[PDB]
């Protein structure tokens, strides 16, 4: 959803690359949103990122299982802790 | 149908050409529809991408199977994953 | 029939000269059915290259194998697909 | 009534082929209508796209209701709304 | 009646064909129709259309509900829509 | 007078269906100049819409402010602004 | 108004993309706004955004609380901040 | 006069859009304009709307004054600066 | 004479509007032009450009000189220049 | 005499209302002169177009000012000016 | 003779006005072909263009070498060079 | 022969100015192919294209060796490469 | 205003992040920000820093009090100190 | 003039934001420039810069007093100190 | 193949200049390639780079072993040894 | 001559817009090129660019020397330096 | 908070590897604060330090026990100390 | 494999170049990496330098027995004994 | 002032950590200072020093009353009794 | 020649600034090539700053002795050094 | 000039912040310096501190006098003193 | 592990250079220890070398044994032999 | 060679500073090796400098012999010793 997405767009930040990294993206796949996206900013590759981590895993896929995991991997697990659990 | 249709058209968007390449379009046929609807926009080409690939496989290969094959590949499955089973 | 060839009258559009190549008409041919009937339009154009071709085969060459062949070669299948197998 | 859909002509514009589709026509029709009228430009198309949606509803079908319905899954409500809540 | 044709004559138009051909006209009388007044105009076209509709339906043909079916087909049901039921 | 609308017609040009329109022409009025006059050209059909106005009107409606507010609405007040006001 | 959406549409520039977000516009949309006008440039995507936010909302949904509202949420209250309450 | 256009014509270019919306051009007639000269370039286009401005605000309103206004928001002043001062 | 003017029939081109309006072409001219011989191409209309200008001017204007400072102003200084001084 | 108007009527073609629009003719004349000799072809109603200026005319009238005149406001000055300048 | 005319008639089609001023036809004459016949379509006004040429050559000047060489200016050599050197 | 040319008609796509040049068109010409038929599209541009080659060059000239150096010129060596040799 | 900000744009420099940290920027944010003008420099990153503060803030909170305390407590304050007392 | 903007257009460079704004320039236009010429380098950019400032100050404001403060400001005196005191 | 080009299409990436490069591409087909599918991406970038290639090759030229070659000067050996010697 | 410019054709590239501000096009001029052929490539734009300023420059203009000169300006001196003296 | 956090950031100095160890980074991640804000200084490496640890932690882990075990076992114990337990 | 390499990823850090430079890597290639990704840290560096030394070693350099005696020489011999022996 | 600063700056020497304890500044400060410019030496952390004290105090704080107590406190009275009193 | 010129290319790396300084580039020309290709890294900088002087220097200007000497004050002797005797 | 120049770029080192101060840099200029080419060495810093200051001062100020006065401050008076009096 | 080396890192002080010889360290190794780290003081030295240590000994030399033998020559016997044989 | 090199690298260590002076670096270079590698260590500056020897002589200058004769100045004469004669 809109409110459970928001603050992981807002908050992710410079550590795009990592938190894609650990959610299945290919380097060619990193390379095509630091590409397309230069002229928009930081902020734009990393809503990108997570649309096109929606796109590709569905709705069976974009779980909130999965998300989690990949932001712990990433040590990014206050976007997801702060959100869910504490909202 | 309309209703299962729908949604692609309207949400698919910049990534109609691989999703034509993987619908089975050749080169030349993606020229085509890029230049002739160049007047139109995005949202003509979308549309007319969906609408010759309905036109060229008929009510035989127009299935439901092949179209979310196709959207797999192009990692677009957000679009009938949404569409088929949220409804 | 009537009822064989009014879909394909109806919603054939703006492929027909792709459909009349298919069909076996000359460049000429071609040429004169879209300057005689360029005052009543794109529909009276359609209409002349399905009733010049069954003239041209006569009742022993306007048969329901040619036509399929040539709209599968043209790739508007979805035509004679819809009409005879849906119907 | 021509206070009715004079707004309508004159301000609908590029999006004519989204809101023909929205108001029933088909792909032929749609060519037809860019095809017979391109010597006269963009204002007769929709010009005749509204005037052709009048012969096919007659007075049963050309009603407020669905010209509005049609317009807001176009999303060109600022047409009708404007004309008819404001006047 | 004349009351009861006068809109159609008038108002009719363009798609004169294509009603002929919902009224059961065959190519060859639509093209004698074509050639034999093209010195009077389109508005002669029109009249002598209806006019030959009526003269081979007779008066147990020219019925109300067969023109209004072939207005529907030719989607030109503004014509005797407006004509009967608004007067 | 023949002053007062030979720079009409000789300067009026593509916009003449719009022109037709705003002076009260139905949509069969202006097919019927658009048919009878292809073989002529352009300049007989602006020429053939002018005259069959001035028909309509006899001399109590072909009046210089209808045709002023005609030309407004048609958006083509350069005709008759320059031609009476200059001159 | 023109003078409560100029300062607007002059003085948004980069963030367009985040300001359509805020304002309801799906990633497709998006993607036609930045794709269809890329050849005019940035003034004309940031016009056409506010134009099709416009006719989205008609005259019921295009008010001043909604548009502060998506300002504020998208950051840029300066825009509407300094024309509405500076003037 | 020719004189006083020439250069405006000529060298106003790539920001036509923006003129003509200070102009007073509607969003329709742009796309009119945008979409009927597509085939003949951009100088057809300037052109166009130059004219276009000028029929519709006849020899009252085509004044010095008012197109130096609009280019002055436009910030194209560098057209009429030059073409009026320097000569 | 037909030799010296062959190379500008042939190989003026696109360009034919721009040429009409510096050799004294009203727009409306140009208008009778392009909607005349559309059903016969681009050739057809930069012919019959040039034949209307010497029936236009006779043999006292259609003067070399004339024609070279038309071209000049147009930028297609190639036709005549190579046409001429080549040969 | 015949050879002051034989290249006229040779080479005058499809101007010839317009020419006799400038001779005084009325536009019943017209009329009468295309429907009469609309069996033997447009050279018949050139030259029965000319002939019939100059029963009108009488010796008096058909002289080679008036004609040189009427040519000049046709615009096919060609004709008289090669014809009697050049011979 | 009509085997070495067939082919020539039966594919010469849109370009029949480029074949006539290479064959010596004068506008006129061209206007002529184009008026007398548009009740019969393109392939009459080919035939008669073709028809004309041998009445006005004679058997002196209907020659295989002439056609040919107008044919190559044509552009359309493939006709005679299919016909008389394949055959 | 239809099946030596098949594959480039419906292969060749975007670069059909480039092999054109390569073919020996000149800009005028390639200038009326873009014009006549942008109603018909890419598809049509390319088949008029080939076909006016084939046309112009007849049968001693339209040879596979000159193709194939145009085609190796243009860069395009897949069409004919994997159709005549692969075959 | 301007002159109330350059200084600050001007003699800001390396700690422009815990400006922004007191300025109650976000750390994607400031990572946005230096991220995005990495290509410009550090005098684009504070200009940024500023102009993305104003915009923040609207008129309402671009107060000089709230600068001047986000100054103090990032120890900076003799930007504000200088440029508003000494001035 | 030419000769007077050469050093500058060429000699520029990375500092070209700081003259944008020192020149007068929001900074909605400096994303324009941005964002249009990213296409074509930063040369295109400076050169866009520059042009757009002297279409804004028209002959009347692009003074070399101006110019000079500007650059002045911006500490990019060495440009104009060379080009015009030195040469 | 399909198969044995897919890999390399979808993983090749942000070297695609070196590899063009060291398959023979020029500059200036870079600069094409980098212009021409700014609008769709890296991922068009790199499909139309390898597209170009084959096409520029034939099937003579495109081959394993020049592949093989060439990613291994680029130093991307990875997607070649992967798809062909662990499938 | 062809072979005097197909290497500059060829290999000119990104530089387009430099070389033509050297070769006296007009921002204008430039922007029509950039406009016009955005649906062909940057390869057209610069065949258009080298053809139009042929055109401009007829035969007595288009030397080899003022070539040389707008080249050594624009810093692209390889092209003609190698096509010239190499060959 | 931030007011649990402010003492922490602004008063732990050099000691920021012992306490970053202390708090369960691994070498590596020390290793990336100090490379990555070597530029921006010790500051920031301690507030980026600290930052890390939260995101790391969430808010089931970013507790005032972990933090305070944390800083008695780096020796120091006054940040937290004083903080929590004198205000 | 990803297990195979993550540790090493993760827990490489500052000894990056030596590592590189035991791994084959010209002092060129460290500068790319040093310079590409100075905006994404370190750990971007590491992963972007192990990818590009499997990218250049394929699958059949990137064996186990390689890198370990690469680490062994750069010294770095914990990360993979304790990743593969302890595991 | 700069005199009433350059003599402290140049001759303070290895005193700086006392002199900044007296100035007020925190053992974090200090830490930063000494820190950040070890890359420059002694010298930088004694100009950075007394630069952050001066930004710290503002022009409120930087009075000569508080840095003559501070230095007095610091033993290092000879700085500032020599630079004021004396001259 | 490309031998000449690889190792240059691949082995030059960070000095690349310097060496365009010690090879003739102005400032302007380096911050062109460090902003334009800073999207492809360091490889793509280097190569375009050698491809840029070779089409500054044509043929007559890129010889070995200017690069020789060039790379001798850049202190980059080494590659021309091992290039040109060691092969 | 260069030749005045290049011993003071070439050898002036880690005192280039001093220099900078004694040749009128602001601490918010040296910081820019020294964020900006902090990815191209100090080599890069002393030659853009050396051309920022020559931009700032144009050639009235880039005086020996003034660099020498500056030289003397910062004690690196051997630079100038062996470059000017030495040669 | 971490309980087995941290009395070791806390305790073992300034005879970490003996220690490092011990351990098999090489001078230039210690003299990288003793200027790396000189920043952060004797315990980051103490810590790095037990890092280095563990790094170069893998898990398999990483042994207690090896560590006691080496803190018995080093004479520092305390450490090991209170926290293993104590605990 | 990297075998003639390598303990040189490995094993110089404290004393590069010296060897850098006896191998011909002026003070400003090894300030720049002080100050570019700071970050990554002594190892890297070790490395660097005996680098930059080789880039500045070549291969020409790469000596054996100058080599140990700057070393015997050095005093680090063990390195080459053993390397060369031991092994």
């Amino acid at each position: 959803t809109d409110e459970h997405l928001n603050p992981i767009r807002e908050n992710l930040g410079r550590q795009w690359k990592n938190c894609a990294r650990k959610l299945g993206f290919t380097e060619s796949q990193i390379d095509e949103i630091d590409h397309d996206y230069e002229r928009d900013g930081l902020k734009e590759k990393v809503y990108q990122m997570l649309q096109k981590w929606l796109m590709r895993e569905g709705t069976k896929g974009a779980t909130v299982g999965k998300l989690a995991q990949a932001l712990h991997q990433c040590c990014r697990i206050d976007l997801l802790n702060h959100l869910i659990r504490a909202s």
